[PDB]
């Protein structure tokens, strides 16, 4: 589905295992709390079991 990023410029919404950029971050190395808030903020979902992320 198409979601609107925090900047409001239209985008796409998918899990955290589809986006190429998102995939590199998960397999990169670093993973602090700041990363969770960023993905949590750019997520078109209010669920805890089913995580989501917005990718332009």
């Amino acid at each position: 589905q198409a979601c609107t990023l925090p900047n409001n410029d239209k985008g796409t919404c998918k899990s955290l295992l589809q986006c190429d950029v998102a995939s590199k971050i998960i397999s990169k190395k670093p993973r602090t709390a700041q990363d969770e808030k960023f993905l949590r903020e750019s997520a078109c979902g209010f669920d805890g079991q089913t995580p989501k992320v917005c990718c332009p």
